[PDB]
This record gives structure tokens, C-alpha cells and sequence, in this order.
């Protein structure tokens, strides 16, 4: 009973088990349970380990231990000399099983390497530790360093090169990553059983060698055709891995966002709206001469119904349910706080600081409750810090919702703006009053104090109602018992007065179409001479310039970067990442980006108005666009999935497992490019749910499980249907998958006529269940007339196709039923079958019964789909001569063990299976095809009992087909059936589903720098939409292990994957590199990934690194630009991909942020025309700023995201 | 390894067994999917050995071949292998 | 191996007997209600009293002693009789 304890502590010298890392978790190694055992043996017998060649054989892992952050885990260890079997036990639960004994005779012979199946071209190109491990957590495999023990592979994966390091565990592991290595089937597959495993220390040490380095390595060969896998004196044979549920908790939220310009003052905001409307549509009715929820018009019921006309004060201002602060949470009193408008100047605000830090108090917080509503805006900012306070007109105010107050870092005050602000607050970096449900004591006290109050250059946000707007009427009317409620509502033209006479300059207004007003000054700086310095020109030669000027760190006179004479001027990415450098507070921009040139170009001189206009601003950012001076902002994403109109859905679940995320997505068959001769197309009116669909719906049942080669991303749910042909015919077919859709594509020899008495509804339930039964019946079976059987589960669709096949030929039938109602419906719908026919399924009762009834002899075939404990009762019913036709999967998965003895009397077990018909032997399938359509024209098939949910209500179909009470089959109605015969115009009816990207397979597709890491995986994406035709660009062509296996493996798929080795800065390039693409076919899309970058503060940087990063990008855009405005016509993608540096600045990336703004620029000016365009950025990728590293899959479902919506620009990162 | 080597991989389709014990193991590891194993030998079925049910998973049918059983009970199963026997 | 519910009897480190044992969690009485014989013969005129069961089966090749001689009666046919119980 030997007891070892895993401790991963740092002192524990099983620390390096903390590197054996599986999805996210760290699991004990699958050798780890041998290494123990071979311990346990040799202590037993008297040996050393290193003394001991040991033989294991049958092992199998029942379950995975996982080893606690914290803590140990006790194994226990037993073996049994006699029947040479060992069990190791945690908690008193199995975990791994198996037998080992001593090695009498070591052959060295074993451990010679095996014939070379796989061809060895001698190639020179072989797979490296890092790209080894890289595609290895692409799959899901997060190895530390301790098991990062594969020093090379080849492309294929058949030999490698392993580390010794003087530790089994990890050499046996990696071996184990050898072998997985190899295989091209997506996921995570973990070690389950092993035939037979030898060691031998003798022949590893003879074996290991030691390269010019002292680090001692071990050739590894793995053979696929011989399954095994050998290396140093290691020797596996027969590995099996089982697919893991894959499934990561916690997993990244990316906070998607768009990129589009804001105009510094905008009126009517909220007219989008239409409850917005209403609302003032009732508001206006009542007060008419002198009935909703909504706090405002109830308030104005309580003024009318109390009195129509003359109501007293004291009641209007004190009527119940209207002395509660509810005024804000009227709909009308919080459009804007609602609307982006709020977001807007408060990125403007931060926009305009030298220091990361801000220190923004809120005055009256008691009322307007911002305090709840700011803090979360500024969230999505990776590296601000935020100094939030609130203060009120009394402590008694807001006393409650301090626990609001206290989830976030806001601090108590007690400032009124009535008298100077307290030295405690001081210069205040921002002031939010929220003046439109509190009470300002007096302007003109109110702005002095709060002016004082805020640093020089600071921003002051108020906001109000506008008077002489019908709202402000409206109030104006009521809350007359609060004067200070009355001095806080003024003209706008009278709040323009106000802050001439404070010296405030508004730089922002953003006003709704009901009065309501948001405003934002900010509090003048000392002016200075500003320095004038022009960046349009070409070859970046004014980088010297604003590199000399910025050097005098004493001058404080601010500079004014101008860009007059380029729209794709990237000034806007070059301004943000100066910014955090040293010297980076005086730097100010200009730009002109009319996207029409229809637009007025004005004239920004120093003599113009216009420019002394921006210039009082003072502004960071002065972008003009259509008349209008404004600055690009940031905006969350909706978060509705995009949705339109087509005639080609799939059913899908885009969250595994989660049977509440079912819904309509778009298929690839509006292309129809899979659609071919020997295949058809055909409309599908009703689709079964089977067994197999549930179980893939609830998340038990793996992708990969599923026989044939399917992609990761895609939906597998439908095995039968009933509609339509191409011609109007009314068929019925069967396919492997996809089923469940409102169209499939599928070989004419799996469909059948529907007679003219069935109904389609009928019709969708006999194929499956009766293709099965006559299989495993006559064709596996051989069944003859007079014969017994035993069909288990007749009410089950298998067991009544089965029992009305058998009841044809005249057979004595024994099914196993497990309720009373299913014993009732199968003595009604078969009549032949007697009182002495009918047993118990949920019980091993069924084994006397039948024996009993046959006299002690016996049945003569079995159709078993029961369990392990019920599989070996049945077995035991089986007479001479006897069939056993399994169609369960439990025991054949799970490797269960079956006596011999059977055999000794005649016996023929089938391991029956119709899924390899699918995949392979058509030709013995048209046997099957031929017998279910002899008994739909002889009488003997009949359609099942249907309960029918409609399309919408799929989620409800899936709920309950998992319940289990039904007795027959669950269908969905698609499409409903029309009365005529033949229909021509079998066009589905246009339906409304998720948006997804596929590619048709007839258009060429280039990626620039396609062979750089984030251009490999983006090939693979699209191909998994079916692209077929794919350029890659790149300077030095295939130069790397991942390139070279990710390229013949795609070539093997029978893509056409070119290089090109055209660059794409020249227009000559460009021009050459989409006549390239032209000739496999018309240039779907060009993605533009090329990315050259030099990093370095403004000091270091000179103009050959500006041009050096800005050619691929910036020129490069341009190129491909107009090569494809003039030679790419059914072009519909044209994707380029930016970066955070742009937009967020970062320090010391300048010339990346530039090109990147710049890049963005086109893009946005393109879309404008109509054509297509999108400029992605991204914060980091992480397989191949304050945000975490994106993964890959959540980088290309937000990309899938992107390319749909109808933005263009966009972005996402992970917060730290 | 000879037979997984000369065949590519993919295994037999029929098996005539007449070994026992480990070398039993052996031919169902041989087995291609649509496989047929015919046992004519009798140790292990007497013994009654353990035999994994995982060979079934690939579409395997599993015979136990006894001639003698036609001596015992007469039945026109046996005119089949008269006929063929006789053709031969 | 109560993890994996298997016994073994050794003799000298050499298997004798195999299999597996386990609690009865749920004992059920129905298991041990007599099943109805095929045969109903309810007149059983005469039955192998002790002497003659114990002489027919020395006659096979069976020497049971006195302390295994626990059949008081048996039906002709074998399928009923009587055990006698001494606490073993
Ligand atoms: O990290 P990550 O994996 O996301 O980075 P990445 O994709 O490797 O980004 C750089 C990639 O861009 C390619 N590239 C740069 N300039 C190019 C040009 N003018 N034409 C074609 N390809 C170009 C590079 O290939 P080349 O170095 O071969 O250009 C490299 O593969």
C-alpha cells in the first residue's frame, strides 16, 4: 500500500510538475501514474529503478486528478504479485489500472528504430522547440519548461530529437507530445489507454549521445502504421487518446469598440429615439390649457388630477411618489447621460492632460448621481488612473448609496458651490455638477467658486436644461417652491454671457432636440507664441525639425504640428504617442481630412480667424471633416449579433454546451459553391432530432467524435430531413451531418420518393431508424422467417423499425419496454405481439423471462443498445447458432471486457455502425437503399409518431427531446408543405440569422506578409470558409518549419497556395501581385498584414527609420489601393490591420502610429465611395500597454464580428 | 508489425485463428475496419479469456467456427458446405 | 483491491481463485423466492432419500464424506429437495 504525496511547492522536488498545464489547469501526468507504479514494483521487489526493465500492458486511466494550486494529493499504490495487476486509488476512487511485471530477457532488439513508412526526402527544413511548442498551444498544449523536451521534429512529425534530463516523467511525456504531434485531428486529446509499454535503463543509457553541447539527447522515432513509438529505451505501443471537453472558464472578454469622428458640437443627439418622443409628445399634451410610469408625467398627473388649474405649490411640490429624487431616472432628464454624447466630452476632457492622472469631483451628487454613471466610462482606458470625489450641499444628502461609493475609489466631500472650494479638493482636475436635477444656488457664486476651483487649463462639464426649450417651460411651471431650482435654469445664449463672464471658454456643446444641453468649458491657459511646423511634406525630412525643436526641454511655447495638403495624413496616430514621451505635453495637431471633394477646404493661416479660433481651444486634437472641427472617439460596440435576410440557415449553438444559445446563423451554401454534379441542392420542410444531436447540443459528445473530416467551427446537428428536390419532387434523405437546416447539398443516392399517401411531416422520421434496423437486421444479421429475437427499447424509433421488420417475416419478438404507457402503445400499434412478449429494460429481469418463454434455448439475434451491466445479461439470452448486434457505444468506448466462452458455442457478435456508410462504401450502402425502398413499397416501413415545434421554437425542440418522455420522434417544421405535387419554385422562404463570412471558392484572395505569424492563422481561418485560392506575400519567401508544414499541409487540401515575393510599396509590385492572383481566379480580397517596425523615442529616430516603417503600410495601402480601385471588380474585403499604438499612443512607437493612422485614413475614405474597407486595430496577439495578450480564437471570432458590421474602423483588447 | 507494414497500415480483412494466449492478442490487433475474425481454434474460448470489445468500434464482426455442431443436430445449414465442397 | 472490488487466493505466491466481491448495498428477499419447475409433477410419488443419492453419486466418482452428506431428500428428476443446515 505504498503512498506517494504531490506537492508542487516550491521546495517540493515535484515542483516541476506546476509545467504540466492542459487547458488551464494542471493535471498529473499520464506517466507520472507508471513512474510511480515502476517505484512501487522495484521497492517491492528488493531493486533500484534504474535495475528494473518493466513491462506494463492493459493500462487505462479511469479519471484525471488535478493537483490544487495549494495543498497536496495522496496516491495509493497496489499491486497483486499473483495476477500481475496494479490499481492506484485517490480518496478511495479509481484512477489508473493495468499490469506490470519484471522484464525476464531485454531484447535490444526492440528498440531499433522501425522501417521508415513516411517518405525521407532529406528536406532541410525540420520544426524548432518554440515552433514545436507554438503549434502545440494553438491546439491547446500549454507545456512549461520543464516539458518543453523536443528539441526538433520533422514537418510531418514521424522524428524528432527529445532531451534527457534525467527525469522519466518528462521523457516519457514527450514522447506522448511526439505522438500527438503528428495528428491532424483538431483539439485536445489526452492519454486514455496503452497496450503495452517497455522500458529498459540499460539500453537508454547505451542509446543516449551528446551533442556538441553537454545537453544529452535521445533520438525519437513514431510510426503510424505499426502504431508506436520509440525512443532511447522507451517503447509505446498502442496509444489511445480520447478528446477532452476543451472547455476554458474565464475566458477573455475583449472590449469591442468603433473608431468614428465626433463633431465638437452637435444639436438634437437623442432624435433617433422614439420613446424619447413619446414621452415629450405626453408631456406637452398635459400641460395643455393649464398617466405613464415615467416620473415627469406622473408628476404632471399629480398637478392636473389634484387641481386642473391653480394647484397649490406645496402639494405639487409635495404629492407623494414626486418628492423622491426620481426626477433623473425620468427617461427625459437622462438622454444624454445615457446617449454617447457623455463618453464623448469625456474623452475629450481626458484627451487634454499632461498627467495620467485624473482628479475629478462631482458637486451635488446628492441629485444628479453621476457618481454612479462615470466611473464606468472610463473603464476601457487600459492605464488611466482615476481620482473620483463626490460632494454635496449637506452630509445629510446622499448619506445613503455610500456602499455605490464604496465598490468604487470615490471619496466623501461636503463642498457647496456656493462659497470657494476647500483646500482639501484644491485644484480640481474635473467638475461635474449635473445641474438638470440639482439646484444651482447662483450662477454667478456657483461658476466663480467652481473656476477657482480647477487648475489652470482644466475642463468644467455642467449640465442642464436649456430655457425656452418646451422642457425647461414645462419645468419652469412646476418646482416653483425651489428657487435655487429656478436659478438653475437659464438661456443658452444667457449661459454664454455667464462664462464670458468667468473668462471660460466652451470648446464643446452637445444638445438633444428637447432642450437638453450638455456643456463643457474649459479654464484658459497663460498664451504663448506657438511654434507652426508642417508635416505633409514627403521623405518625413520635418522629423529633424520637430526633433530639434522638441530638445529645448527648458521652452515651454507649445508646438502645432499642421498637415494642409494630405486627407491621409496620419498626424492623428503620431500626436497620441508622442504624447507619453518626455516633451509630449506641448505638442498640439492640425489636421484637413474632407473626404469629398465637393467639401470646402478652409484655410488655416495664422491670420485666418479659423485658426485663432482652434487655437483659443487649445485642444490636442483639431480634425476638420466636412465642415466641422471635431476629434476621432472612441464608442463601445453593440452588442447585438448582426442579423439578415437569407434563404440558406443553419442551426447552430455558439456557446458549447448551453442548449439557451441555439439559434439561426448563415450557411455556406448561398454560394453553392460546394453544390457540383454527382451532389444537389435540395429544400429542406422538416428536420428530426436524433439521440446524437442532443448529445453534441448539451456539450457531451466532442465535434471530432463524428466520423469524416469536419472543420472546427461548424455546426453538426441533423441527420434526416423531408422536402423538396431541385425539380419539386418529394424526397426524403439521410446525410452524416447538417442536416437540421433549411437546405443540404447532398449525392442522389441518398434520397427516396415519398409516396403520395405519407406527408412530409411523416416522412422526416423513417429514414434514419429504418435504414438502421434493415441493416443490422438483414444485412449484418441474416435474419431468416421463424427466428426469436430480442429488440431492446421498442418504444425507441430503432426498436419499432426493427419489430416491424421482424413481425414481416413472421419472427416471435421479446422487447424490453420501461413503462407501463410504452407497453400500452406497442400492444396498439402491434397487434401480433402477446402479453408473454414484453419485459423489463430497466432491470436484468428480462434475462429469466426469455429464457423461460423459449424454453431454456434462447434467442437467435440480439439488437442490444443497453449498458454494461445489462450488455452482459443479454449476452447470456444468446442460444446456438445466435447473433449479437450491438448498436450502443458506452462499452466499445469505454474498452469493456467480453468473455470468450460465448464463442465456444456458434456465435456472432457485429459491432454494428452506420456512420462508415456516410464516409466510405457506397457501394455496399446501395444494398441498404434498396431494402428500405422494397418496404416502403411493400407496406412493412411505416412513419413514426411526430411532435412538430416550429423553426423559432428550435431551443424548445431541443428541451424536449432531452426530457425523455416522448414515445416516437421529435421533428421541426422548417418549412410548412404546400398542397400541390410538384413545385418549381422550391426557393426557401427568405429567413432572418446571424451573419457569418464564407468565401466563395471561384475568387482568388491575397494576404500581404501572409507567412508572418498573424498572416498564417488568417489563412487558415479563411480556408476554413472555403477560399481554395490564396496568395501570400512575403520578402525572403518559406524560410521556417511552421511556414513549410502549414503550406504543403494546405496544398494537400488541394488549395493552390502561392508566394509571391512582389512588394507591395512599389506600385509595380503591387500591380504584378494582382495580376498574379488574377490568374487563378477574380481577387476576392486583399488583407493587407505587412508590418516592418523600428522602435525608439523621437530622439533616436532619423528619417530612413520613418520611411522604412511607413513603406509596407502607408505606401503600401496606397498601392494596392488603386491597383485594386482599377483591376480588383468583384473585390468585397479589403482588410488592413492597425494597432492600439494608433488611437491610444504608446510610448516609442511614433513612426508605427503614423503609419497605422495614416493606413486608417484611406480606409475610411474608401468606404465613403461604397467600396469595401475595414481598418482592424488590435492590442496583442498572443499565441504567436496595460492589456493581456488576446488569444487567437477570440482574435478571429471578433474578426468574424468585424468584417460584418458596417463600421469602419474598429478594435478590441483585453484589460489587465 | 509484417502485416501492418506490407498492408499500409489498414490491416486484414479475414483472420483464420488458430493460436492462442498473447498471439490471439495479436491477430485482432491486425484487423482492418469491416473486419472478420474467425476463431477456429478452441483454447482461450475454453479458458474463456477476456477479449476488449474496443475492436468493435471499427465495424468488426467476431466468429466462433465449431464444424462438429452439424453431427449433433441434423439441418439443411450443412447442404451449403456439401454443395460447395462438391463444386470444389 | 476494494478500489477496484477484486479478491485473490494465493498459494506460495501461485493464484488459486480470482474474481470479484462486494457489499449487497439494497439486499433484496424476492431474489430468493423459489422458481416454479418447469415440470409441475405434483404427485411425487417417491423420492432419492439420502443413502440412494449419496450411492449414485459415489457411482459418478464422488466420495463425500459424513460432514458433506447434507441432502435429505431430492426428486427423482434432481431439480428440488431438502438441505440440511449444521451451521457451516
Ligand atoms: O507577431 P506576428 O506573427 O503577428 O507578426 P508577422 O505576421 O510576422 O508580421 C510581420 C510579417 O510581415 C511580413 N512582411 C513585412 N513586410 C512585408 C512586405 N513588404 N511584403 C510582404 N510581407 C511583408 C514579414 O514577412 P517578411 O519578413 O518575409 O516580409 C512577416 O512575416
Amino acid at each position: 500500500a505504498a503512498i506517494y504525496n504531490i506537492d508542487t511547492s516550491s521546495e517540493s522536488p515535484d515542483h516541476y510538475l506546476v509545467d504540466h498545464t492542459l487547458d488551464g489547469r494542471v493535471l498529473f501526468p499520464a506517466t507520472g501514474y507508471l513512474s510511480i507504479v515502476w517505484k512501487t514494483l522495484a521497492r517491492a521487489l528488493g531493486l533500484g529503478v534504474e535495475q528494473l526493465p518493466v513491462v506494463f500492458e492493459d493500462v487505462v486511466l479511469h479519471q484525471a486528478t488535478i493537483l490544487p494550486k495549494t495543498g497536496t494529493v495522496s496516491l495509493e499504490v497496489r499491486l497483486l504479485e499473483a495476477s500481475r495487476a496494479f490499481e492506484v486509488s485517490e480518496n478511495g476512487n479509481l484512477v489508473v489500472s493495468g499490469k506490470v511485471y519484471q522484464w525476464d530477457d531485454p531484447d535490444p532488439r526492440l528498440f531499433d528504430h522501425p522501417e521508415s513508412p513516411t517518405p525521407n526526402p532529406t528536406e532541410p527544413l525540420f520544426l524548432a522547440q518554440a515552433e514545436v511548442y507554438k503549434e502545440l498551444r494553438l491546439r491547446g498544449y500549454d507545456y512549461g519548461p520543464h516539458f518543453q523536451g523536443i528539441l526538433e521534429a520533422s514537418l510531418e512529425g514521424d522524428s524528432g530529437r527529445l532531451l534527457w534530463k534525467d527525469n522519466w516523467v518528462s521523457f516519457m511525456d514527450t514522447m506522448l507530445q511526439m505522438s500527438i504531434l503528428g495528428s491532424a485531428k483538431h483539439g485536445l486529446y489526452l492519454p486514455t489507454r496503452v497496450t503495452a509499454i517497455h522500458i529498459d535503463p540499460a539500453t537508454h543509457r547505451q542509446k543516449l549521445y551528446t551533442l556538441q553541447d553537454k545537453a544529452q539527447v535521445a533520438d525519437v522515432v513514431v510510426s503510424r502504421w505499426l502504431r508506436v513509438t520509440v525512443a532511447g529505451g522507451v517503447h509505446i505501443s498502442g496509444l489511445h487518446t480520447e478528446s477532452a471537453p476543451r472547455r476554458q472558464q474565464e475566458q477573455q472578454v475583449p472590449i469591442l469598440e468603433k473608431f468614428c469622428f465626433t463633431p465638437h458640437t452637435e444639436e438634437g443627439c437623442l432624435s433617433e429615439r422614439a420613446a424619447l418622443q413619446e414621452e415629450l409628445q405626453l408631456c406637452k399634451g398635459l400641460v395643455q390649457a393649464l398617466p405613464s410610469q415615467q416620473e415627469l408625467p406622473r408628476l404632471l398627473s399629480a398637478a392636473c388630477r389634484l387641481q386642473l388649474n391653480g394647484n397649490l405649490q406645496l402639494e405639487l411640490a409635495q404629492v407623494l411618489a414626486q418628492e423622491r429624487p426620481k426626477l433623473p431616472e425620468d427617461p427625459l432628464l437622462s438622454g444624454l447621460l445615457d446617449s454617447p454624447a457623455l463618453k464623448a466630452c469625456l474623452d475629450t476632457a481626458v484627451e487634454n492632460m499632461p498627467s495620467l492622472k485624473m482628479k475629478v469631483v462631482e458637486v451635488l451628487a446628492g441629485h444628479g448621481h453621476l457618481y454612479s454613471r462615470i466611473p464606468g466610462l472610463l473603464s476601457p482606458h487600459p492605464l488611466l488612473q482615476l481620482s473620483y470625489t463626490a460632494t454635496d450641499r449637506h452630509p445629510q444628502a446622499l448619506e445613503a448609496a455610500q456602499a455605490e461609493l464604496q465598490q468604487h475609489d470615490v471619496a466623501q466631500g461636503q463642498w457647496d458651490p456656493a462659497d470657494p472650494a476647500p483646500s482639501a479638493l484644491g485644484s480640481a482636475d474635473l467638475l461635474v455638477c449635473n445641474c438638470a436635477v440639482a439646484a444651482l444656488g447662483d450662477p454667478a457664486s456657483a461658476l466663480s467658486n467652481m473656476v477657482a476651483a480647477l487648475r489652470e487649463g482644466g475642463f468644467l462639464l455642467l449640465h442642464t436644461l436649456l430655457r425656452g426649450h418646451p422642457l425647461g417651460d414645462i419645468v419652469a411651471f412646476l418646482t416653483s417652491t425651489e428657487p435655487q431650482y429656478g436659478q438653475g435654469i437659464l438661456s443658452q445664449d444667457a449661459w454664454e454671457s455667464l462664462f464670458s463672464r468667468v473668462s471660460l471658454r466652451l470648446v464643446g456643446l452637445k444638445k438633444s432636440f428637447y432642450g437638453s444641453t450638455l456643456f463643457l468649458c474649459r479654464r484658459p491657459t497663460p498664451q504663448d507664441s506657438p511654434i507652426f511646423l508642417p508635416v505633409d511634406d514627403t521623405s518625413f525630412r520635418w522629423v529633424e525639425s520637430l526633433k530639434g525643436i522638441l530638445a529645448d526641454e527648458d521652452s515651454s511655447r507649445p508646438v502645432w504640428l499642421k498637415a494642409i495638403n494630405c486627407a491621409t495624413s496620419g498626424v492623428v496616430g503620431l500626436v497620441n504617442c508622442l504624447r507619453r514621451e518626455p516633451g509630449g505635453n506641448r505638442l498640439r495637431c492640425v489636421l484637413l481630412s474632407n473626404l469629398s471633394s465637393t467639401s470646402h477646404v478652409p484655410e488655416v493661416d495664422p491670420g485666418s480667424a479659423e485658426l485663432q479660433k482652434v487655437l483659443q481651444g487649445d485642444l490636442v486634437m483639431n480634425v476638420y471633416r466636412d465642415g466641422a472641427w471635431g476629434a476621432f472617439r472612441h464608442f463601445l460596440l453593440e452588442e447585438d449579433k448582426p442579423e439578415e435576410p437569407t434563404a440558406h440557415a443553419f442551426v447552430s449553438t455558439l456557446t458549447r454546451g448551453d442548449l439557451s444559445s441555439i439559434r439561426w446563423v448563415c450557411s455556406s451554401l448561398r454560394h453553392a459553391q460546394p453544390t457540383c454534379p454527382g451532389a444537389q441542392l435540395c429544400t429542406v420542410y422538416y428536420a428530426s432530432l436524433n439521440f446524437r444531436d442532443i448529445m453534441l447540443a448539451t456539450g457531451k459528445l466532442s465535434p471530432d467524435a463524428i466520423p469524416g473530416k469536419w472543420t472546427s467551427q461548424d455546426s453538426l446537428l441533423g441527420m434526416e430531413f423531408s422536402g423538396r428536390d431541385a425539380s419539386g419532387k418529394r424526397v426524403m434523405g439521410l446525410v452524416p451531418a447538417k442536416g437540421l437546416a433549411t437546405s443540404v447539398l447532398l449525392s442522389p443516392d441518398f434520397l427516396w420518393d415519398v409516396p403520395s399517401n405519407w406527408t412530409l411531416e411523416e416522412a422526416a422520421s423513417v429514414p434514419v431508424v429504418y435504414s438502421t434496423a434493415y441493416y443490422a437486421l438483414v444485412v449484418r444479421g441474416r435474419v431468416r422467417p421463424g427466428e426469436t429475437l430480442l429488440i431492446h427499447s421498442g418504444s425507441g424509433g430503432v426498436g419499432q423499425a426493427a419489430i416491424a421488420i421482424a413481425l414481416s417475416l413472421g419472427c416471435r419478438v421479446f422487447t424490453t419496454v420501461g413503462s407501463a404507457e410504452k407497453r400500452a402503445y406497442l400492444q396498439a400499434r402491434f397487434p401480433q405481439l402477446d402479453s408473454t412478449s414484453f419485459a423489463n429494460s430497466r432491470d436484468t429481469s428480462f434475462e429469466q423471462h426469455v429464457l423461460w418463454h423459449t424454453g431454456g434455448k434462447g434467442v437467435d439475434l440480439v439488437l442490444n443498445s443497453l449498458a454494461e451491466e445489462k450488455l452482459q445479461a443479454s449476452v447470456r439470452c444468446l442460444a446456438t447458432h445466435g447473433r449479437f448486434l450491438e448498436i450502443g457505444k458506452f462499452d466499445l468506448s469505454q474498452n469493456h471486457p467480453l468473455g470468450m466462452a460465448i464463442f465456444l458455442k456458434n456465435v456472432t457478435f457485429h459491432g454494428v455502425l452506420l456512420d462508415a456508410f456516410f464516409n466510405e462504401s457506397s457501394a455496399d450502402w446501395r444494398e441498404v437503399w434498396a431494402l428500405v425502398q422494397a418496404g416502403i413499397r411493400d407496406g412493412v416501413v411505416r412513419p413514426l409518431k411526430c411532435t412538430v415545434f416550429h423553426g423559432a421554437q428550435v431551443e424548445d425542440a431541443f428541451r424536449y427531446m432531452a426530457q425523455g418522455k416522448h414515445i416516437g420522434k421529435v421533428v421541426v417544421q422548417v418549412l410548412a408543405e404546400e398542397p400541390e405535387a410538384v413545385l418549381k419554385g422550391a426557393k426557401p422562404k427568405l429567413m432572418s440569422a446571424i451573419s457569418k463570412t464564407f468565401c466563395p471558392a471561384h475568387k482568388s484572395y491575397i494576404i500581404a506578409g501572409g507567412l508572418g505569424g498573424f498572416g498564417l492563422e488568417l489563412a487558415q481561418w479563411l480556408i476554413q470558409r472555403g477560399v481554395q485560392k490564396l496568395v501570400l506575400t512575403s520578402r525572403s519567401g518559406i524560410r521556417t518549419g511552421y511556414q513549410a508544414k502549414q503550406v504543403r499541409r494546405w496544398r494537400r487540401q488541394g488549395v493552390q497556395v502561392q508566394v509571391s515575393t512582389s512588394n507591395i510599396s512599389s506600385l509595380e509590385g503591387a500591380r504584378g501581385l494582382i495580376a498574379e492572383a488574377a490568374q487563378l481566379g477574380p481577387v476576392g480580397g486583399v488583407f493587407n498584414l505587412a508590418v516592418v517596425l523600428r522602435d525608439g523615442l523621437l530622439e533616436n529616430q532619423t528619417p530612413e527609420f520613418f520611411q522604412d516603417v511607413c513603406k509596407p503600410k502607408y505606401s503600401g495601402t496606397l498601392n494596392l489601393d488603386r491597383v485594386t480601385r482599377e483591376a480588383c471588380p468583384e473585390l468585397d474585403y479589403f482588410v488592413v490591420f492597425s494597432s492600439v499604438s494608433c488611437g491610444r499612443g504608446n510610448a516609442g512607437q511614433s513612426n508605427y502610429g503614423f503609419a497605422n493612422s495614416a493606413m486608417e485614413r484611406i480606409c475610411e475614405k474608401r468606404r465613403h465611395e461604397g467600396l469595401p474597407g475595414l481598418a482592424v486595430q488590435w492590442g496583442a496577439i498572443g499565441d504567436v500597454s496595460g492589456t493581456l495578450p488576446q488569444r487567437m480564437a477570440s482574435c478571429l471570432e471578433v474578426l468574424d464580428l468585424f468584417l460584418n458590421q458596417p463600421h469602419m474602423v474598429l478594435s478590441s483588447f483585453v484589460l489587465a
